[PDB]
């Protein structure tokens, strides 16, 4: 996002566990999402709370790219309909 | 009819079967012929109809072919693109 834009090919590995494998799309792809981190306030539970905080903060840095898709034929037909409408408005004026 | 050069007499041969022998005056000479072939519409009776069409295909076989049309969405896209091209021309001109 910020470095240059080269699309360094470091790929994420999701085939390790079934949990990551089945949540392939939600973690990244055509989905938008939220993380809900619960916390225990007891002083004895300090390290686990810090781990939860740090990984929630890391999860904040993640970008989602949800996009709506339909039949490309219908989308192209609608775009061409808008184009001919624009041209008709141009010549009618 | 095509080349003006009658093919000699191609002496037709009827003395081969009694049916064509008795009807020699009607097929040949100054005469006209017409044939009608019946066809049944059952999907079950396929090869009967196939044989009937095959044997009816003789006697001045007529050139046959198929057509096949295209995906309706593609035709609509092509028509829209042609209209857009005309209008762009309606704009250029």
């Amino acid at each position: 996002n910020k470095n240059k834009k080269k699309k360094k090919t470091d790929f994420i590995l999701y085939r390790d566990s079934v949990l990551t494998w089945l949540l392939r799309e939600n973690l990244g792809g055509n989905s938008r999402t939220a993380m809900v981190a619960a916390l225990s306030p007891a002083d004895i539970n300090y390290d686990e709370t810090l781990s939860t905080l740090r990984y929630a903060d890391r999860a904040k840095q993640i970008r989602c790219n949800a996009v709506i898709n339909e039949d490309p034929n219908n989308k192209l037909i609608r775009e061409l309909k808008d184009e001919v409408t624009r041209l008709r408005d141009l010549l009618y004026a």
